[PDB]
């Protein structure tokens, strides 16, 4: 990778999220979203390293802080949609063409730390909150499918979550140091999803009744010793990090144990590998994989970008000194975008 461009956003506030749109066809505009302060900004990637500003959403609340964003598409028209959330704990669905707010979801009792769309169902949106729970929403019928948390759920703020390849299971992590598994391919969850598609408040006077899931399908506190702020599936394996200068590759149970055979009482974990680095000992720093899960990227607190080939390389620029909070690869992995604490955006091309 070579650094081809850089720009600064006028708000001069930290940028906490960056996401390229992976739902666009080949030869169509290369677009990414950045989130920081009360703003959501769209950019187009052109030839010769040109970054063109498309649109900006400025929230009506000046005190709102966006912490996360996720792309989806309307199942009926295949048109892109963008979900954003932060400190207010309100989910907002944006139309990227008009950059106007379509609908909004209220429910979480505190800030939203991450949003993730289901890999097979574009209508299924997952949120992770400071209130200690995870929520599953159906954005087509505007229903809360389930709440993941309670008695045997997270005991402190949830910082990250990820669906597996097919969206049969979720792995969540947080300030309680634990990594918790939640199966969504159970009869209870499959039926709750099916029923959320049959709901309409116009044909009934009774509300939709969400599943209150109190118990996870696996739980460990043996991987990290501080806040677990990023988690991602890599096949049946897990990649997770704390603020202890390492990304750990692990799996529940023993070496030969199948993930779908793991019982909720499983006391063992297997460490498979460790991705070691420096100067990334602060809270709230994400790692990211490309679409094909062939590349891994992580920014550090002094502006350096680490890139590993999963099949280390350091990327540095003398004008890049601020913490890189998140990174995003373009669908084809030809471009890598980095966002910083000083409101700066950095473009690296292969
Ligand atoms: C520069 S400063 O003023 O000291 C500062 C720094 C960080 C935050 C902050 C950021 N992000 C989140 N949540 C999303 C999140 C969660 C896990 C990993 C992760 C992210 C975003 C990147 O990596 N926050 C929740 N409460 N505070 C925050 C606020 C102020």
């Amino acid at each position: 990778f070579k650094c081809v461009n850089s720009l600064k956003e006028d708000h001069n506030q930290p940028l906490f999220g960056v996401q390229f749109n992976w739902h666009s066809k080949e030869g169509d505009p290369l677009v990414f979203a950045t989130v920081g302060s009360n703003r959501v900004t769209l950019y187009e990637c052109h030839s010769q390293g040109e970054i063109r500003l498309l649109q900006s959403y400025v929230d009506a609340d000046a005190d709102e802080n966006f912490y996360t964003c996720a792309w989806t598409y309307d199942s009926n028209t295949s048109h892109p949609l963008l979900a954003v959330a932060g400190s207010r704990g309100i989910i907002r669905i944006i139309n990227p063409i008009t950059m106007q707010c379509i609908k909004h979801y209220v429910g979480h009792g505190n800030a939203i730390n991450e949003l993730k769309f289901h890999p097979r169902d574009p209508n299924l949106l997952l949120s992770v909150s400071k209130d200690h729970a995870l929520r599953l929403w159906n954005i087509q019928t505007d229903t809360l499918v389930a709440i993941f948390g309670g008695v045997e759920g997270h005991r402190d703020e949830v910082l990250s979550a990820d669906y597996d390849l097919l969206g049969e299971k979720i792995m969540s992590c947080g300030m309680d140091h634990s990594l918790k598994l939640w199966r969504i391919n159970s009869k209870r969850m499959m039926n709750a999803i099916k029923e959320s598609y049959d709901y309409n408040p116009n044909k009934t006077n009774r509300p939709f009744i969400s599943q209150k899931i109190h118990f996870p399908d696996f739980s460990t506190r043996d991987i990290h010793r501080n806040y677990v702020d990023c988690v991602r599936w890599l096949g049946d394996l897990i990649l997770s990090k704390s603020c202890e200068n390492a990304i750990v590759c692990w799996k529940p149970g023993k070496m030969e144990d199948d993930i779908d055979k793991i019982k909720p009482s499983e006391s063992n974990v297997t460490i498979l590998g460790r991705f070691d680095y420096s100067q990334c000992d602060i809270w709230y720093m994400r790692f990211s994989m490309d679409f094909w899960q062939k590349m891994l990227a992580l920014g550090n607190q002094v502006g350096k970008l680490y890139v590993w080939d999963l099949e280390c390389t350091t990327l540095t620029h003398h004008k890049c000194g601020a913490a890189i909070r998140q990174t995003s690869f373009s669908r084809d992995s030809s471009i890598l975008i980095a966002v910083c604490d000083d409101a700066s955006i950095w473009r690296w091309d292969r």
